[PDB]
């Protein structure tokens, strides 16, 4: 019902916005508490009230609470907005230091959010043409790898740059989205339907879904890059105690498999790269020179072949009915599983020969 304007060059300190009141900020508004403008929710066209930052205006230390809407127009700016309990920031200008404590931030085309902190139950949605940098993601993956929650955390339909994903943090990259230069700690995860470039798994997980593309993922201790059917990973580095898992119909090309790195796949996947014994490939049902250790595993399916597989400590070679593995080299701690109809031959730890055609060593 009531309406106020902060002209350019003027500054207003404090205040509360309730019952659909509106503050039109062309100057500076510091410490406003915004508790109206979003009563009907984000999917309604009939909301009224809230704080509007026009071109050249600025807001500082704003609190957005339940039903509160801070609307930042192109050319407007905010610093250190704290969003709690079902408030939201609609961003078409610039925001710095926004904290989401179960609040929403929507970044529209041309909007830019730097340093947003997504705390528990917070929700950052980046639309096509929107950009965020330096985001800290602390929520959305509380439920672990089995949780398909996408209602909290960071949803990327535009571009996210320099994101840190901490324990419990979840980033989802939709088909049109791009994440560049992401750091993912243990307990954090990133799901790729769009594109990811330069991702560091410092214990965290990256799931590459159908049509997703992950470029230059570095997998350090505890990290996990999973490539589903129809997903693609290019130029992955598997470091010690990291794992690359490529499902049937998934693709990983130009893999750098360093010593102690685990590769987990089957002969129905497509994998190429180099390991500590040179070039290796799993292509069109034929594996050559795969190195399995420290959790690595290769399933050789019916009609498929593997040659020159090194099964070293913590590696597992699993040859199904109708699969063939020749020149298998068994190291100490390596395991071979051969089902009934499997044909397997090689040499073991001892330099001694063996031939099959259930568990070995």
């Amino acid at each position: 019902a009531a309406d106020s304007v902060v002209p350019a060059g003027e500054t207003v300190n404090g205040g509360t916005l309730i019952n659909h009141d509106r503050q039109f900020v062309s100057g500076t508004a510091d410490g406003m508490t915004v508790s109206t403008g979003l009563e009907l929710g984000a999917d309604s066209d009939n909301n009224t009230g809230g704080q509007q930052i026009a071109r050249g205006g600025t807001a500082r230390n704003t609190r957005v609470t339940a039903n509160g809407l801070q609307d930042v127009m192109a050319g407007g700016s905010t610093s250190d907005t704290v969003i709690s309990t079902g408030g939201g920031q609609n961003l078409r200008g610039k925001a710095s230091g926004t904290v989401l404590n179960d609040g929403d931030q929507w970044i529209h085309a041309g909007g830019r959010a730097s340093g947003t902190v997504i705390n528990q139950d917070g929700y950052q949605t980046i639309k096509h043409g929107g950009l965020v940098t330096g985001t800290i993601v602390n929520t959305g993956a509380e439920g672990g790898p089995d949780s398909e929650n996408v209602s909290t955390g960071q949803m990327v339909g535009g571009i996210a740059e320099s994101t840190t994903i901490n324990k419990n943090g979840r980033q989802v990259i939709w088909s049109s989205g791009i994440a560049r230069d992401t750091l993912i700690y243990t307990g954090g995860d990133q799901t790729v339907h769009g594109e990811a470039h330069n991702t560091r798994l410092e214990g965290g997980n990256q799931y590459v879904h159908k049509y997703g593309l992950a470029l230059n993922t570095v997998i350090n201790e505890g990290g996990w890059q999973v490539v589903k059917a129809g997903g693609t990973a290019g130029n992955t580095t598997i470091n010690q105690n990291g794992e690359l898992r490529v499902h049937a119909g998934g693709e990983a090309s130009d893999v750098t498999q360093n010593t102690g790195g685990a590769l987990v796949t089957s002969t129905a996947a497509t994998v190429t790269g180099t390991n500590r014994l040179g070039a290796f490939s799993v292509v069109e049902g034929k594996a050559d020179n795969v190195v399995l250790e420290n959790g690595g595993r290769l399933d050789v399916l019916s009609g498929h072949t593997a040659t020159r597989t090194l099964v070293d400590d913590g590696g597992t070679l699993d040859v199904r009915n109708g699969g063939t593995a020749t020149a298998v080299s068994m190291g100490n701690g390596g395991v071979l599983l051969a089902d009934s109809g499997a044909a397997v031959s090689g040499t073991r730890s001892d330099g001694t020969a063996f031939r099959i055609g259930d568990a070995l060593m």
